[PDB]
């Protein structure tokens, strides 16, 4: 077939029931992550043929970079309490990878108020129940699938993109196989 299991994705042994439909795992730490936000838009161009009626869920992860990536995994719930994911993505890889000033929780922080985001609000965000439920969330979801790397995808609970068994040549058409995949196992 043109698309087979194990080529372009894998399917999970264990089937993931009531999981996100389109499911996400990035670490600001992750090297490749920082290529599908920033040069590639994986997220972005996934979204645009993913069909009507589908939601993308997008969590961060603890493995990498210790005690400051457990901070990223909580800074990240903050951002998704308050909505404002679009606005501290960019600076938050640009920190961690590119000019290194992200080093301690109040780094993290300085990028949010940096953002906007007010620090009375940060921080009423960052010590809240909903976050640390958030943070559960994504602790669970990446518990879920066995998960020991990223940058990951997974298609309702079952199927995992696989990004190897692509064309990397030329990076649009990379970007539109993946996401012509997604679309696929959307569908299946």
């Amino acid at each position: 077939a043109q698309y087979e299991d194990g080529k372009q994705y894998t399917t999970l042994e264990k089937p993931v029931a009531g999981a996100p439909q389109v499911l996400e795992f990035f670490s600001f730490f992750c090297p490749h992550c920082y290529q599908f936000e920033e040069v590639l838009h994986i997220s972005d161009n996934v979204k645009k043929k993913l069909p009507e009626g589908v939601k993308m869920t997008k969590y961060h992860v603890n493995f990498m970079g210790g005690d400051l990536g457990k901070d990223l995994t909580q800074a990240w719930a903050v951002a998704m309490a308050l909505g404002v994911e679009d606005k501290v993505t960019v600076p938050l890889f640009e920190g961690v990878q590119k000019t290194q000033t992200i080093r301690s929780a109040s780094d993290i922080r300085d990028v949010f108020i940096n953002a906007g985001i007010k620090g009375e609000e940060y921080d009423a965000a960052w010590n809240s129940f909903v976050v640390k439920s958030l943070v559960a969330q994504q602790e669970k979801a990446a518990a879920d699938v066995q998960l020991r790397g990223v940058p990951a995808m997974f298609v309702n609970g079952k199927y995992q993109l696989n990004p190897q068994g692509m064309d990397t040549s030329n990076m649009d058409v990379f970007v539109q196989q993946y996401a012509d995949t997604v679309k696929y196992l959307s569908e299946k």
